């Protein structure tokens, strides 16, 4: 129809915005047009005139120095040598001996404050009475004198000499009053503004730069940049113990979300969230009283908001808007409960950095569309310079097609989600609060270390099943909900995502085993249920369930015997064959048992599947485990029957259409639901089907810019053939 | 010349043995009428703990025993039944029902690690099954039980391997029991009388078999060439308790399923058991050697089979009075295992191939393997001489292969020639290198071994370190963390190597959390020492969130353990041309593609500086995932695939080097050699007594006034040798060849 679209604007372009709004069925702009007007609002910056007179009220952060080697009983530790001095400055106002910590990293012990001094004229700490040949660090408070995101944009775009925006912390009453008074006045001064687009609120996700103007530390969920002597003293009075600098710097980990969460972290999250939420409610209330909608950007200063924790609905936010990078980041936005609507800001950004922009635009659409069919988002839009995009007529036509397809989905489905064929729960330390947020370091930027696991979320994001996120605490307190078909546990050992020492809790192991034994399904990816040193002979504590353990060089005396790999199986049914590869694998056969080397490992790989980063020396726990891929003398893919249920091991799973199909088949197989797989399935992995039963229709989508041929199988057993063009979509009667 | 060579023979073969003996210059014959006539030193094999079923069938409670661990059985209620034998070879092993199971066995909840009270379990009278009650559902349970070993493990190996079918199984016996001990000594006394023709008693071996347990499918289940699983008994355990003041648990042997692998960080209970056992084994070996000497015979020990408790590298071995050790020559490392043994009068290598139909069959060319085995041992022998060589098996098989027979002639002649030219002295070593680990000298040349001479996927990246060193022109010693903590680092050491995966004897485990070890190594490197770390050196889990390799500061590299993903990693540009990599073959097409693709630009949460395409050119074996340089002043020499394989770092006066892994090859041995000279700031000493071509090596004998150059391959090799005075000589060495030249005396 028309609507559900946010068109960005600029000056001296009033005429073409009218044409592009008319062409794109836009109902919002970021004046006489009758459009909803969005205004970005930046609560903690844009007022150097305030903060320069109150410089002790900028946000602060605990910073950890480089490790400095003592070569006798004294050592000097430079504070600022590894940090960007334009962004960060040591706090000399708050008593260093009270607020800072010098640590001997070699022993883990805190150096007595009587044994170190801060230099009067240099940013350097002198430590005396120390042990030679140990490494020492300082953890110190630092003011953030440049708003991290503004700084990133400055550096990236090369804003040269432009004045640096100094950020402020509303935890201080003088600054808080300033902010609310300013917003009050701003509202009165902006009668044209229909939506306050808060970008964002009060605390920046951890984002620190080094002396070379490069990113030094980043965590999209990190709350490093949220301390002050006042907050820390108040925490102590509220929680009943004092936080150490170490509770923030975390030996150099800075409380990465990959770390197994500690009590101190959760307490700090609780404390910060209570404060942030009340102030956000106040901002929402002021916006509402002025007759405007309040919308939050899912990012930047989003720390303490916790959109997936209970009570978020109480803030009365009208909307969440977020960055659509892929399916996972789409679901991050779409699944948020307790706002009236959601918006994705789509790609490409309308920005200069011959080229055909339609390609990226249609790709972004596809990456997200498959997620949207599973969990609809209310609105779409783009950001930036609308005059720049007006130049590329093929891109404009692209957008008209997308906005239409977007509205047509809504018209056909009424914004109902597609029906899900199985209930899948991802189990980790965080649970619901980090829904779709597992494995992220930097937003939308998976890397070598993370992509073998992020691929699981990415596959699931657009899959025809219902995904929920549960924690070990949920499971321990309530058991496993009776409606769950499959639990997934995945990640490296000693992370929040596998769980760490929670696996040495016999109650957890009893609950899972009993549940799988009764008909449950457990899928372990990478190093599932891992717990180091607990048992000499068992690393994955649920190795018995999935039929696979990892050799950790404690069991090399025990010969490992691999059963023959099963090349024709339901799980691998869609993996493109490759006759000459299979032939070579069959001809080379399996190792003969040899002293100290076990036996039965294939001499050549079968291949055909990309499992990402290897988990070295995985092996089957007995010869009744079904090996599906075990190339290179270790195991990538296996399945094991366990009473009435099944476990599956996957070493890793980078996203691709092939690997989403593999995981999907894993899910149906492990839950003994093979006979449920056929209904509402595409024969081609490159296409997916969304069934909308109560509207009596289904659709099939081409997940690629390729023509794709596919056969859809209906519930009634009949089949229908399709020949979808680039990014296509066909609708049928159910 | 003639001698230093042991020939095997057999019945009805006098003519051919005489002929071959003369051809190969044999001075000893290993066990006929006219052969005994030949005037050769006669060797006879002796097997103290088997070959007497007539004794042990009448005393079956005196067979050796072993603690065994059952499969993990899942309880699905508060009771659980555990079969003892389903996972084991019932022809080899049987549960000891004689010795009270409640005193000697343990049922364990593996899910909690708790021992189940013995009131809660009973051994079924009729079946090999333990019934447990009062337990927790959904936990795993196991039993650790004493089993008699009713088939000699090595005899059984040979039976199954050679398809002996119905042949009677030899039952082994345990001299710890007084009755069997008297039998064994009376029998040996008698045998000595009945054997006046025998000059050398070749004990194969002594009292306790290395851990070797088979499964219900008649396959190897558990093996440790150093393991002392097969050494217990109710009496031995009770005697140990009395002596050491504490009771060993069954767990102290089964070790949660690890069975005390030499790779496990050694526990006190393991070392106490070794001390107890070797006290007993050694007193009894001495008696055998004394009885041999009194009968006018030499006593020679096989380094293998029943060698547990002998401890050839522990102090006091010389007091046994053994005349010799003989061992299997499997490669350079296994050659050094024998060669370096102190406290015997002479040592002997049994070379390959074994004279058996698996090698000696029509269409096979055993001369290739014969000469390959010689090349591998010869490079090690130059650094540490063995006194003698020889072969085992059926001479009648070898005799049918004239090419092989002529190859042996050549080998025997060259073996004696090296001996007559060097006078049995070791080559001069250019650097003093110490391997540091939990075991030290007691396991010299024995690090990274599971089964003898069988490196595998899990071990070859570390075993290659020893194989490279075995024939390398440096002096290699093996030192323990206890040595270093007690005495510091000896002042003659140029380089310390610490190699292996985390939580093993070879890296050292939580010893690296001991500040005094870290202090001692750091101060030594800062003062001009060199530390080379391979794989996961100095690693200690959980101790520091931001530092896994404790000496990451020395070598310049740490391993990301998924605790520090918020910290962007920045890799300096790789240095393709460097002393260490100077002999790596250049591949201009790889270098061009790597140069062109360049390095990753910094990206949020992804760091920067990683090469987009691999440079390659070096086989580093098993990857160590997510290694990274700790700062940008580290020199990266190879850092392909977004992680680090090879790096060096200046650390005061000294240097650290990181290598992710090192399979043995000519190229990687050259790489390691260069690392040693470079890390010790000895680049200036490298060229003296060296071969330009990595396929050849140089051995210098200053006291004899000579050097030699050897070709380690079966292809011709040209090489330029550099002498100490900076002069050079060019050689064109034939297949497997050697050349000798005068040096200053
Ligand atoms: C959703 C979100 O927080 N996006 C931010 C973006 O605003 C910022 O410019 C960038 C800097 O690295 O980090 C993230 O991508
Ligand atoms: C040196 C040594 O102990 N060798 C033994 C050999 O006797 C035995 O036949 C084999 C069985 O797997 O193990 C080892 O190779
Ligand atoms: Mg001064």
């Amino acid at each position: 129809s028309t609507g559900r679209f946010t068109l960005p604007s600029e000056e001296n372009f009033a005429e073409k915005t009218k044409e592009l709004a008319e062409l794109w069925g836009a109902d919002a702009i970021r004046l006489a047009l009758g459009k909803k007007i969005y205004n970005a609002y930046f609560p903690t910056r844009a007022h150097n005139e305030w903060i320069t007179l109150h410089m002790d009220e900028t946000p602060q952060v605990y910073l950890l120095t480089d490790r400095i080697l003592a070569e006798s009983d004294t050592v000097d530790i430079p504070l600022m040598e590894s940090f960007f001095a334009e962004q960060l400055k040591p706090n000399r106002d708050a008593d260093p001996h009270k607020y800072w910590e010098v640590v001997d990293r070699t022993t883990g012990e805190v150096v007595d404050s009587a044994n170190w001094t801060l230099d009067a004229d240099e940013d350097t700490v002198h430590v005396s009475g120390v042990a030679a040949w140990h490494e020492y660090t300082v953890s110190f408070l630092a003011y953030i004198i440049w708003d991290p995101v503004e700084m990133y944009n400055h550096l990236t775009n090369d804003w040269g000499d432009k004045e640096h925006e100094i950020p402020f912390d509303i935890y201080h009453p003088a600054t808080r009053k300033f902010v609310f008074d300013t917003f009050e006045q701003w509202l009165k001064d902006s009668p044209q503004t229909d939506v306050v687009r808060f970008t964002t609120f009060f605390y920046q996700f951890t984002l620190l730069f080094d002396e070379k103007r490069r990113e030094k530390v980043v965590d999209w969920f990190g709350c490093a940049c949220t301390v002050s002597p006042r907050a820390l003293d108040d925490f102590e009075a509220k929680y009943g113990y004092r936080l150490r600098p170490e509770d923030f710097v975390d030996g150099g980990a800075y409380n990465s979300a990959w770390r197994v969460p500690r009590k101190a972290q959760r307490d700090w999250i609780d404390f910060l969230s209570g404060f942030v939420r009340e102030n956000v409610k106040q901002l929402a209330d002021m916006s509402h009283a002025a007759g405007k909608e309040a919308m939050m950007f899912l990012g930047d200063q989003w720390i303490g908001t916790e959109p997936y924790k209970d009570g978020f609905d109480e803030l009365g936010l009208d909307a969440v808007v977020g960055s659509i990078g892929d399916g996972t980041t789409t679901r991050m936005i779409a699944d948020i409960p307790g706002v009236k609507y959601t918006e994705g800001r789509f790609l490409p950004y309308f920005f200069p950095d011959g080229n055909d922009p339609s390609i990226e635009g249609l790709d972004n659409w596809r990456k997200a569309r498959r997620a949207i069919l599973r969990s609809p988002i209310s609105r779409m839009g783009y950001g930036g310079y609308l005059s720049l995009a007006a130049k590329f007529p093929k891109f404009v036509d692209t957008v008209t097609h997308i906005a239409n397809e977007f509205r047509d989905i809504h018209d056909r489905t009424g914004g109902v989600a597609a029906e899900g064929e199985l209930n899948v729960a991802i189990l980790n330390s965080w649970g619901k609060m980090r829904s779709w947020m597992a494995f992220t370091v930097a937003h939308a930027l998976p890397n070598k270390q993370t992509y073998s696991y992020y691929g699981i979320l990415e596959s699931l994001s657009g899959m025809r099943v219902n995904v929920r996120f549960i924690s070990f605490d949920d499971v321990l307190a309530h058991g496993i909900d009776s409606d769950i078909d499959v639990i997934i546990n995945g990640g490296p050992v000693d992370t929040a995502f596998t769980g760490g020492d929670v696996w040495t809790n016999p109650k957890l192991v009893e609950t899972v085993r009993a549940w799988v034994r009764g008909g449950g399904a457990f899928v372990g990816v990478g190093e599932p249920s891992s717990a180091p040193r607990f048992q000499t002979g068992r690393f994955f504590q649920l190795a018995d369930v999935i039929g696979v353990d990892e050799e950790r060089y404690q069991t090399l005396s025990v010969d490992k015997y691999f059963p023959p790999v099963v090349p024709d199986h339901f799980i691998t049914a869609d993996v493109p064959v490759d006759p000459a590869a299979r032939e070579a694998w069959e001809q080379a056969g399996y190792r003969i048992p040899l002293s100290g080397c076990g036996g039965g490992q294939s001499i050549k790989p079968l291949g055909g599947i990309d499992f990402g980063e290897p988990v070295l020396n995985t092996y089957p726990v007995n010869e009744n485990v079904t090996l599906l891929r075990a190339d290179g003398g270790q195991v990538q893919l296996a399945t094991n029957d366990y009473g009435k249920g099944r476990g599956v091991y996957i070493s890793g799973l980078p996203y691709s259409a092939a690997n989403a199909r593999l995981l999907e088949r894993v899910l149906f197989y492990a839950s003994h639901n093979e006979d449920k797989y056929a209904a509402w399935s595409s024969s081609n992995p490159e296409c997916e089907v969304a069934h909308f039963p109560e509207q009596g229709l289904y659709c099939v989508i081409n997940n690629t810019d390729q023509p794709q041929k596919t056969t859809v199988t209906l519930a009634d057993g009949t089949t229908e053939d399709f020949d979808l063009p680039d990014s296509g979509i066909a609708w049928r009667e159910a």
